[PDB]
């Protein structure tokens, strides 16, 4: 077998790496390096998830975002109240909803009498996973799949901090955000600056404080921000928009948390499960993996969705085609949490049974493509030949954590299914940029190794 | 050296382990496994911040908490604002908050002109370490090391499930806690009861929503919870206190965060810092850890300290007596964050300064006793002959993890410093209790061996 435990010795010290790979067309094992070590899979737990989601969701499935009344339209009038119903799209803008809404318009609807009602009951107990870190939440990479989600769940803000020291940072909020940024950032001299913290601290209903202070800034400094209460924000985004339309509502905004019955009005439909997952796969998208898979479970057990189902589910399902996970710990679709654990053996079985099945799941294609597109389009290590345009594969990182998952194509023109974990990785302080070099030259060798064997 | 690749097969599979021993007497390296591999210390951390503590705040270091005012005293009156300074004394009661507050009255102060004012300006930032996990912050063992701390920053409430399947939890908050607890729990039948959580959600102002269910249970029992917002807790609790005493107060609670000017009216001394090291190390409080983390770098570098502050100091303070970190990521006092990445022969290195600077330090009675005191009086695999009485460890434990750092005496009565980093620990999921029992024999085997080498 390939001798991985060399080719580590480019990976900083302290880090350790989890090797794995298969010759499909020999059925051989040719690289098997800590292969049956759980370790942290950040992002290319996807993978899991993106053959759940075809298994028990299907290539027909979308996400629907729907209107209904449990009353009548007469005279202009909805003589009851505005039920939307949001089930988890995580691709759904402002200008989705509002086209939506303007649907009502259509059915000559110019006055709601009642009162506005969300039904976000397909998702329960908490939007985020077990072991997901605290301090991130409050960044866009980092948003809520929740129920509702409009705009990926994130906001905008501008720091003007392009000003003498001592002088208070001035706080921009697009006014089409109904949430609220204050506090009292200062900007602090070149001998202070090193020592400050740029800190959120999250209010009730949407209201973040900023604190602390920064270095004078010679550019605007953005703030992207995850929407932290995510009901009360898309109902805030509902009645401007029907203030906007015209449409006169006077009543209160209700959050009964169980299914709401009524008649069916209008139906938005997000682009169906091929696209969805091409743009997870590609792209990484952490909100489409949580999101699948809570959707997942909910169509599968039929009942509200917890993150706990989502483990559940994507287990069973998996494990009837065959999969072994043992004490595998999935706390999540996205790989997020830092309570994943996964050998690169198992992570390896699914990469099988994705090539295996590729005539009935049409997985392949999904994968970033060396050189070409998706996540690896620019990676260091895989942009020479023989590697680039050949490597397909899943990245993830996390702090620390730079992982692959995927295929390749040898010099025999044989397929080649691998697994590459890397965790412990630390060239610098917790704060500063990490150094890509010594990851760059261990995979240019690992996949050179492959390709050669 | 002694085999130690041969004993880790009897730990779960996936787990991974990294161990180092040094015969101090020989100095001679008589196991090394993964000793470079970066690993979560968990709580084997806190003996890096007992060493910077003794090192830079001292034996006669005590956590000051303080009432202090610029108005004068005068029928009673105290003009001007009462002050009250916490500086993170993690050993605070309520009842020597009490006692300090009383001073006030010995002094004649009958009533308060002013506003009361909180000055917590020695911490800095967050309360809460970077790489915490969110989902724990409620939690008793995770409750905020801030500057304001009052019994253990730590509540319960009263809950009565002895009640039907479909039926509400009973919640009550006893009165002496400012919190609320709203939402509801239901009581779930012996089928649901298996996959059941109890959500806590917390919303501003020491607000904690309920969520989920629980198992019947036939008698009341009462859940400890983590106090959130700290500043307001103790402002509450203050007023109370203030109103017991028959001191009149009707003003403002104010919060500034820049240090508070005035002139002393009384104080309160924590226990030394002997006292506070040794309940930190042998029964591992993670309250005390995070405060002197940070007490040290608010003394070392002069000025507020946040946990990136404590960080620098730690490490600082360290290498000057010789010790090498490399790139080791050491985010918090406790060894709570899953961000700390440290190897075994790192510890070891400090391991073996206590041991060679036991004269001046006397951090070797700071160790739990196997089979004696502390976390390991009944540590399953140490407590039998030869190694009860005779291993002394800090324990560290999360979900997966299992270490123990210390020293024992072997057959020879030569001295042993070692660390054992079990990480990956996973012989169940995220709801399930896993077997201690490999780790049981990996331990009991280990020590045994190191003992007869
Ligand atoms: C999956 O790996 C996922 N990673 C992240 O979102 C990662 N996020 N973190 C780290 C801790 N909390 C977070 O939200 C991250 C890492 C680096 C930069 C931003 C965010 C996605 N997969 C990655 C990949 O394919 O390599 C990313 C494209 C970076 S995001
Ligand atoms: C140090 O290891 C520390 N451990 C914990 O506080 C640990 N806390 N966790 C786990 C997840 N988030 C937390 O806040 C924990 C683990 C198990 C049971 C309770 C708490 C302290 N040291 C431990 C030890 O010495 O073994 C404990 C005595 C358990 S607490």
């Amino acid at each position: 077998m390939i001798n991985v435990s060399d080719l580590t010795q480019k990976l900083p010290e302290g880090s350790n790496a989890g090797v794995i790979a298969k010759n499909i067309n020999q059925n051989q094992i040719i690289a098997d390096y800590n292969g049956s070590t759980f370790m942290l899979p950040a992002s290319t737990q996807k993978v899991f998830t993106a053959v759940a989601a075809k298994l028990a969701l299907g290539d027909q499935f979308q996400f629907e975002t729907a209107l209904l009344s449990n009353g009548k339209i007469q005279n202009g009038n909805l003589d009851g109240n505005l039920i939307v119903s949001f089930t988890g799209d995580p691709d759904l803008t402002r200008g989705q909803l509002y086209s939506l809404l303007a649907e009502l318009k259509k059915q000559g609807i110019k006055k709601i009498n009642g009162d506005l009602v969300l039904d976000t009951s397909v998702f329960s107990s908490h939007d985020r996973g077990l072991g997901w870190i605290w301090n991130d939440l409050t960044m866009c990479f980092n948003s809520p799949p929740a129920a509702a989600n409009i705009d990926n769940n994130c906001f905008y803000a501008e720091l003007d901090a392009n000003k003498n020291p001592g002088e208070i940072v001035k706080i921009n909020v697009p006014a089409q955000f109904p949430i609220q940024v204050f506090g009292q950032v200062y900007v602090a001299d070149s001998n202070e600056a090193p020592y400050c913290q740029l800190d959120v601290v999250v209010h009730d209903n949407n209201r973040y404080q900023v604190k602390g202070c920064l270095a004078r800034q010679y550019k605007p400094f953005g703030l992207s921000f995850a929407v932290q209460n995510t009901d009360a924000y898309a109902a805030a985004i509902i009645q401007r928009q029907l203030r906007k339309l015209g449409i006169e509502f006077n009543g209160k905004v209700l959050l009964p948390q169980k299914p709401q019955q009524g008649q069916l009005l209008a139906k938005h439909l997000s682009k169906p499960l091929p696209d969805l997952l091409k743009k997870m796969m590609k792209k990484s998208d952490n909100q489409i993996a949580d999101s699948l898979f809570r959707a997942v479970a909910f169509n599968y057990y039929k009942r509200p969705a917890s993150f706990q189902l989502g483990t559940l589910a994507v287990k069973s399902i998996l494990q009837k085609q065959g999969i072994r996970f043992g004490n595998s710990i999935l706390a999540d679709g996205s790989g997020l949490s830092r309570h994943n654990l996964v050998a690169p053996k198992t992570m390896l079985s699914v990469l099988e049974y994705i090539a295996k099945n590729e005539d009935k799941l049409h997985l392949m294609e999904t994968f970033p493509i060396a050189g070409v597109d998706g996540t690896i389009s620019g990676r260091g290590g895989l942009i020479s030949p023989p590697l680039v345009k050949n490597v397909i594969a899943k990245t993830g990182s996390l702090k620390g954590v730079y992982n692959l998952a995927g295929f390749m194509t040898n010099a025999r023109g044989e397929k080649v299914a691998f697994v590459q974990f890397i965790n412990g990785y630390s060239t610098g302080d917790l704060e500063s940029k990490t150094k890509r070099a010594p990851l760059v030259q261990f995979e240019r060798n690992l996949y050179n190794e492959l390709y050669k064997y």
